[PDB]
């Protein structure tokens, strides 16, 4: 046991044990040139050989945030992660981690053309994917490790399989701007895992998680998915306070498990655990949820009728809140997780009452009476901008949220608005496109990932206590906290593209409806109804820029006198 880096060499593989090093190297210090992180990788994996051969052998004892952090330690002074080194353990790892740059200073990362990339590629493959663990991990500090292993084989099956083809770009770029799309939101829906350990606890967490693992694994028993859940949790407490070998190894053995006990979890894991390491631990988090017991009681002679109802509660009171998560969510594959915990709450909130009275029964009788207006909420919310957005179109639906939002919170940044918009624009499309059943969970993986985003970025830039107060209040309660934040008060003051050319559109209807937010829906769409025709007749005028100087600030004092 002495040696931690070799229980994870030999666990991880050389391979990984380099990379997920790497990512680590790159999480914790973002500003740091890359020759330099390959540098120290290199120093601890011919180090960790030498433990693996004998676990006996000086500083292999060391656990891996003494031995990573002086390897980081190792120039780093670095500016505010310079004084992280002086700390000298637990309290230098832990400052690394306070101290990640969830919005990064870092240069923007510009696409170089296929065939200058193909030749950075073939001739250097080794630096080439190692540069981009290295810029991925940079730029996205809270990174599942694991999963940004599965992109780096993505990524060199994308290169290693395109620049030997007749059509290198269009080969190239429609799996590299892919791979782009799924890397950005897979860092937001982990950011999302970690905040909710860090922000709201082990609890909130492992409460969402049996929710879930209940909703896509029924026919399991209840101790089954509490054995998961356990496992879960591990695997990103370690991945999210930065133990990337640690639960690199944990989510390994998960998959494993997982994989030899199917018949006691699902049926639907057929295929996933046929697959290779990588693919396994993805293929298994992207499953379909499997099919819910036949038959199977009513919830109500459990957690309603039973006289044992408030004896069972008193003796062991997160058992059996976990068995009610356990019990309605596999019967609720339809609602949303956050949903089902709001019941969850609802109900312990019933107990907690009732079980002090004299006639238990006859106080929580009618409890999941209290459950009805709760799940028709987000239901009718659903088929509302679903029909609103078969109506409107993705464009002109972003434009009414970004409009109604940025009265309701024009404090949040335009580009985090811009981007909310744009995410609750697939909501209509990828969400309305399933039918009801499947709709509702589809939805709060946008939602609850793009208010956690808007959240987590009000933290390097606060600027309401009226945000701040959704962003903590609580973890399910945030989105009616942002549907019901009414507003704040009177303390208000040529081509080259088509799909950003809308964006180009959006920022500037964001920024006029943070200036004057009193016009209505008839002046906001007069005004760029007239902006409309701006463009369209100074991008057919023979003396361009002239239209666009003169006729630009025309309308300036036309949608300033529309005021
Ligand atoms: O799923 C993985 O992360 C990779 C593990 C390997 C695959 C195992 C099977 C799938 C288990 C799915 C459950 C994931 N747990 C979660 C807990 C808490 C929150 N939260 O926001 O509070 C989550 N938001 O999204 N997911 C969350
Ligand atoms: O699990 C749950 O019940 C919770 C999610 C249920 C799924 C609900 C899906 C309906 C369509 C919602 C689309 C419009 N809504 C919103 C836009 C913008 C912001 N913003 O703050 O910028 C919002 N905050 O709240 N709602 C917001």
């Amino acid at each position: 046991h002495k040696s931690e880096v070799a229980h994870r060499f030999k666990d991880l593989g050389e391979e990984n044990f380099k990379a997920l090093v790497l990512i680590a190297f790159a999480q914790y210090l973002q500003q740091c040139p890359f020759e330099d992180h390959v540098k120290l990788v290199n120093e601890v994996t011919e180090f960790a050989k030498t433990c693996v051969a004998d676990e006996s052998a000086e500083n292999c004892d060391k656990s891996l945030h003494t031995l990573f952090g002086d390897k980081l330690c190792t120039v780093a002074t670095y500016g505010e992660m310079a004084d992280c080194c002086a700390k000298q353990e637990p309290e230098r790892n832990e400052c690394f981690l306070q101290h990640k740059d969830d919005n990064p200073n870092l240069p923007r990362l510009v696409r170089p053309e296929v065939d200058v990339m193909c030749t950075a590629f073939h001739d250097n493959e080794e630096t080439f994917l190692k540069k981009y663990l290295y810029e991925i991990a940079r730029r996205h500090p809270y990174f599942y490790a694991p999963e940004l292993l599965f992109f780096a084989k993505r990524y060199k099956a994308a290169f290693t399989e395109c620049c030997q083809a007749a059509d290198k770009a269009a080969c190239l770029l429609p799996k590299l701007d892919e791979l782009r799309d799924e890397g950005k939101a897979s860092s937001a829906k982990q950011r999302l895992k970690c905040a909710s350990l860090q922000k709201f606890g082990e609890r909130a967490f492992k409460a969402w998680a049996v929710a879930r693992l209940s909703q896509r694994f029924p026919k399991a028993e209840f101790a089954e998915v509490s054995k998961l859940v356990t496992d879960l949790t591990k695997v990103h407490t370690e991945c999210c306070h930065g133990d990337l070998l640690e639960c690199a190894d944990d989510r390994a053995d998960l998959a494993k498990y997982i994989c030899e006990n199917q018949d006691s979890i699902s049926s639907k894991l057929k295929e996933c655990c046929e697959k290779p390491l990588l693919e396994k631990s993805h293929c298994i988090a992207e499953v379909e949820n499997d099919e819910m017991p036949a038959d199977l009681p009513s919830l109500a002679a459990d957690f309603v009728e039973s006289k044992d109802v408030c004896k069972n509660y008193a003796e062991a009171k997160d058992v059996f809140l976990g068995m009610f998560l356990y019990e309605y969510a596999r019967r609720h594959p339809d609602y949303s997780v956050v949903l089902l915990l709001r019941l969850a709450k609802t109900y312990e909130t019933t107990l907690e009452k009732c079980c002090a009275a004299a006639d238990p029964h006859e106080c929580y009788a009618k409890v999941f009476d209290e459950f009805k207006p709760l799940v028709e909420e987000p239901q009718n919310l659903i088929k509302q901008n679903c029909e609103l957005f078969e109506q409107l179109g993705e464009y002109k639906f972003q434009n009414a949220l970004l409009v109604r939002y940025t009265k309701k919170v024009p404090q949040v940044s335009t580009p985090t608005l811009v981007e909310v918009s744009r995410n609750l624009g697939k909501v209509g499309s990828k969400c309305c496109k399933h039918p009801e059943a499947k709709r509702m969970p589809c939805a709060e993986d946008y939602l609850s990932v793009v208010l956690n985003q808007l959240c987590v970025l009000h933290e390097k830039t606060p600027v309401s206590d009226r945000v701040t107060k959704c962003c903590t209040e609580s973890l399910v309660n945030r989105r009616p906290c942002f549907s019901a934040l009414e507003v704040d008060e009177t303390y208000v003051p040529c081509t080259l593209s088509e799909k950003e050319r809308q964006i180009k559109k959006q920022t500037a209807l964001v920024e006029l409806v943070k200036h004057k937010p009193k016009a209505t829906k008839e002046q906001l769409k007069a005004v760029m109804d007239d902006f409309a025709a701006f463009v369209e007749k100074c991008c057919k005028a023979d003396d361009k820029e002239t239209c666009f100087a003169e006729e630009g600030k025309k309308l300036v004092a036309a949608s300033q006198a529309a005021l």
